């Protein structure tokens, strides 16, 4: 209710407006994989980085998790989240990619980078768009990505009760809005972000190994320390 | 040459014969579920490429000279080129024509028997097994061929120049059957080397992706291959 509020002010601060989207290097013709491509990767996965942490810290409930809680659910779960709100604000029926910033790229500008990496993130993103998300449903998916159970926890029961809490709001949101199905349909998204998520760590491997640019420090430090191994 | 013979010996003993080729596992149809593997695909896979270094390194103990390098560049030899002597091995013995791949033991499997295990890695293999096979490299060349990929610089030796000797001592051996026999084919072989450098690295990325799925653990040393062969 006032949580929901909350968390819906927090996404939509979290993203662009309409009104601020750049579409100065948007080539829809577009005419190997070089170090441009490369850098530009990984570019725009640092720009989410402290977009989401800053979208992250008003959950309401967040900032009273530990602070090693909150460090390891962001670092665990900023591929995923990264995936989701690219996935919600994009338009894969004309290939555009739209990124927190506001800039916008036709898909053709993203493939030597992200590999086929950006077809899988793709078919998500009209799979989610089918569902016809409402922002606040969307409100709530997003954080229940961030705030759920992962290894090493310090409190994870008062993960769970925060994560309980952003279930039981968006459960009623559901219901109010159309009187299982869709609220399973949409918590269905999870495991399959998931599995997308693998797909990204997949793709930073490749990279790393070809070397042409390395990763910035931090997506290197998440990429190795969410690996189980 | 007494190198050469050595070198073809040392490669015939290393493989299976005609006849010791166990169809004991094959079937000529399967209908997996492509992109998903099980526990038993994903021991077959590592069975497999334990299997196939236990037969390299018995087949560069016969590379005279090999034994007696040091016994930690021995090594090093052995797992900085396993990946990639093990494909190209497995391409050369392989009859891509009938869709089979032959290992090492003698056992045969469709490339479909394949596909859960392997991913993708396993058609391009066959498909490099195409590219190999046209350019009609004799026995005594990959005999050569086959052990230069092995005794080579690697970052790290402990007498790179007695394996850079021995390098040269294989070379003149291969250029002495070349020329017994008569750029390209050497030229011509080089130029499907980049084809064999991606198939390391599509190997990599598939060991990466199981032990992030972790249905099995790899073996210890194939583990052991693939963290000391990454610059990370």
């Amino acid at each position: 209710a006032n949580l929901l509020t909350s968390l819906v002010r927090a996404h939509l601060d979290s993203g662009p407006s309409t009104a601020k989207l750049d579409y100065s290097k948007f080539q829809e013709l577009v005419l190997k994989e070089d170090a441009g491509d490369v850098q530009q990767f990984y570019d725009l996965l640092s720009g989410s980085l402290e977009v989401i942490r800053k979208w992250a810290e008003k959950i309401p409930g967040f900032a009273e998790l530990s602070p090693a809680d909150q460090d390891w659910l962001l670092e665990s779960a900023f591929l995923e989240l990264f995936i989701l709100r690219l996935a919600y604000r994009s338009k894969p029926g004309e290939g555009k990619l739209i990124f927190c910033s506001g800039l916008v790229l036709h898909r053709l500008q993203c493939a030597r980078g992200f590999g086929d990496w950006i077809d899988s993130i793709l078919a998500f993103s009209r799979s989610l768009h089918s569902l016809l998300v409402d922002v606040p449903a969307f409100a709530c998916l997003s954080a229940l990505v961030l705030i759920t159970d992962r290894h090493g926890l310090q409190e994870p029961r008062r993960v769970e009760e925060l994560q309980n809490r952003i279930a039981s709001c968006l459960k009623e949101h559901v219901a109010a809005v159309a009187g299982a199905s869709c609220l399973s349909r949409l918590l269905g998204k999870l495991p399959e972000l998931r599995t997308l998520c693998t797909q990204g760590l997949q793709r930073i491997f490749y990279l790393k190994l070809e070397d042409l640019v390395p990763p910035p420090p931090i997506i290197d430090k998440i990429f190795m320390e969410t690996l189980p191994f």
